[PDB]
């Protein structure tokens, strides 16, 4: 009685993260994940990790779940902002509404994740990614649940929440016609590792064609080439090596080019004041330009939140691709 999807509500962190609640343990034991599209492993701290990290966050204890089942096999995690080990686990995993028994990491070992670890708020990392993208072979949590038939669509969709503006929402199952409006495009996936698609760039006469996207809800920022990126910024109001680093500017600054993404059957496009980090508190119209320079073997641009916040997104299994749509800016 109700939506016939599993909705999970999402608060947002100083514009940089947001969070989401799940349990583990037969008890429900709670925890706050960080949303991750770009891994594909689940992770809690648990009671027996001794690392300072740990004695501010949320931790599992299978001696008080009984449907812990030992594994023991250790395991080492490791992302782009640190690494954590820990040995494998198996317990009720409680996401929303829906539970399975799944297999994740139990953290001990957290020196290796800090500062960030201490300075977030989360207290494990639960990824969206592929079962190629994941340690020991696990398949996605919401594959699972669609080999359980507790969900008919393997699929999840973000409708990221805006700072000072509104929540979000992580709904498992099904597309919901109220977080979008305009046409909901679908782009077929390069790649079954991570949610990566092909665009052609376009900003100022910069044009890059046939570039690899990888959506991450985990990057508060846009990547870029390079190259991409100070051809980019030639000229335009921004220092170097700031006193709160990277690029800034007057958030006024009318050169600021528009990202302009086009597909076979898409374009999509994210202005100036979706890339654009305030901090006007240090300088009458100053900001924090929100895109970060990173190179991969071949042309890579990370969609982080910056695009997910303007566009909403839906990651299909089923239909190996990711659907985007022009999310709605208050339901
Ligand atoms: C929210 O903040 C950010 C968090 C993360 C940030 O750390 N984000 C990761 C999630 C996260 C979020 C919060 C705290 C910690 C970690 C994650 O989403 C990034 N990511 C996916 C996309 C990426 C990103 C960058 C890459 O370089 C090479 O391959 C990349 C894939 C990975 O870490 C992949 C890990 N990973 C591999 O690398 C890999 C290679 C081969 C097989 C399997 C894997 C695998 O599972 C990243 C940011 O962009 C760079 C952020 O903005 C800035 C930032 C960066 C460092 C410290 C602080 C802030």
């Amino acid at each position: 009685l109700g939506s016939s999807n599993d909705n999970i509500e999402l608060v947002d962190f100083q514009n940089i993260m947001f969070y989401g609640d799940a349990e583990v343990g037969d008890n429900q034991q709670p925890f706050t994940f960080i949303l991750d599209t770009g891994s594909a492993n689940l992770w809690v701290p648990s009671v027996k990790c001794t690392t300072a990290g740990c004695l501010t966050k949320h931790l599992y204890d299978s001696s008080k779940s009984r449907t812990y089942e030992k594994d023991g096999t250790k395991v080492e995690m490791n992302y782009v902002s640190g690494t954590v080990s820990g040995f494998f686990s198996k317990d009720l995993v409680t996401v929303g509404n829906l539970s399975l028994p799944y297999k994740f990491i139990e953290v001990i070992d957290t020196n290796g994740f800090e500062p960030t670890y201490t300075a977030s708020t989360f207290d494990g990392i639960l990824g969206l990614g592929w079962k190629d993208l994941s340690i020991g072979s696990v398949d996605p949590i919401v594959v699972e649940l669609k080999n359980q038939n507790k969900i008919e669509n393997a699929l999840f969709t973000f409708y990221l929440p805006v700072h000072d503006k509104h929540t979000g929402f992580l709904t498992i199952g099904g597309i919901e016609e109220r977080f979008y409006e305009g046409p909901l495009t679908y782009e077929k996936l390069n790649h079954d590792l991570y949610w990566q698609i092909t665009l052609d760039a376009h900003v100022g006469n910069i044009m890059l064609e046939k570039a690899n996207c990888i959506v991450d809800s985990g990057t508060s920022a846009i990547t870029v080439p390079t190259d991409f990126l100070n051809k980019m910024l030639q000229n335009l109001d921004v220092i170097k090596v700031p006193f709160l680093p990277f690029y800034v500017t007057l958030c006024n600054n009318s050169k600021l080019p528009t990202f302009e993404f086009t597909s076979e059957n898409g374009k999509y496009t994210l202005e100036p004041e979706y890339y654009l980090q305030h901090i006007e508190d240090v300088g009458p119209g100053l900001c924090m330009l929100n895109i970060i320079g990173l190179d991969f073997p071949v042309p890579t641009f990370i969609l982080g939140d910056p695009f997910m916040r303007k566009y909403f997104t839906v990651f299909d299994y089923d239909n190996h691709s990711v659907g985007i749509a022009l999310a709605k800016k208050n339901l």
